[PDB]
């Protein structure tokens, strides 16, 4: 008793969907050429000024299978939430909804542009319904809006789990 | 020319649709009893807590017509920004949604739930489309995270207009 010191090292992961590696090569005009780099040191920055005890882990790729696969493997192991933009496969992946669903652990969905606001393909969000909360139309500002949020909520889960769930 | 201090009392207004004054006293038992005034006070001890120079103005209605009233009566007055929740009428005011086209400022949707993961007359937002960006699925932070934004883009859009957009 009294032997485990606290607190936290966060450890989140991020997972970016088809195309968003090409920010600000092709677009965006609309961010001023913000890349995706950018995007994830923004988010690095934003764990810095808060003095927030928080690991990031950045994955992007191309592939529904990839993103699956990465959210399997944190399933069992170390990272305590996920920050996903599945990006044009949010439309259409049952698979990677159902991955989201029986993930375990918290994930927010992110999205740049507002996915409401624009073709009618783009409205439905298979992902975005089994993620607990979505975030669109606020550019990279979103993906902080999402880390204020997961930090939030980590840092609760674990208030309630142990000290008060249990001590041993 | 130096004339003016600066910086900021940045107004945001924030306005709550039909049912949610209920909060706390039907639901939520999934928010632990939280009210709408205690919202309320969350987003209050958020300006605090950062030390921000913002004015919080808050409105609860069950009338449409009281919304576009009073989105109306911010366009010429004061408030820099509009956080709106419309509750049940997203799915089918064209009338709010008009109104936020062309209230010339930018407004950000907050929804408790995630409207997307629950019934499907629930998925469709005319309101969310018209606003710059939603937030849906986490609760009271969700404000929070509205406030957060809209901070971020009411500082920048300073910067630019002012200083640099002009110095008379
Ligand atoms: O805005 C972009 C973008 C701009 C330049 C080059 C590549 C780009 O890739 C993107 C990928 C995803 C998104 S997104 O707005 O974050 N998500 C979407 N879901 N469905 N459509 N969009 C925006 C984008
Ligand atoms: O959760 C509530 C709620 C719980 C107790 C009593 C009254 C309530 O009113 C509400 C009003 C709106 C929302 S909401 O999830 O913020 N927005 C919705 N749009 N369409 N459906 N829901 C949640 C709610």
């Amino acid at each position: 008793a009294g032997l485990v010191p606290r607190g936290s090292h966060m450890k989140i992961l991020v997972i970016q969907g088809p195309n968003l590696n090409m920010l600000g090569h092709r677009d965006p005009r609309l961010y001023g050429m913000v890349t995706l780099d950018q995007i994830h040191e923004i988010m690095q920055t934003f764990v810095k000024q808060g003095n927030l005890d928080v690991e990031l882990e950045f994955f992007q790729t191309n592939f529904e299978g990839e993103i699956i696969d990465k959210i399997q493997e944190s399933v069992g192991s170390e990272y305590e939430g996920i920050i996903i933009n599945p990006g044009a496969f949010s439309h259409t992946s049952i698979a990677i909804a159902d991955a989201i669903m029986l993930a375990g652990k918290p994930v927010i969905e992110v999205h740049l542009t507002n996915i409401q606001a624009r073709e009618e393909f783009r409205k439905n969000s298979y992902t975005g319904a089994a993620c607990g909360g979505v975030i669109m139309g606020f550019g990279p500002l979103g993906y902080n809006m999402a880390l204020m949020a997961m930090v939030n909520i980590l840092a609760e889960m674990k208030a309630f789990q142990e000290a008060q769930k249990n001590n041993p």
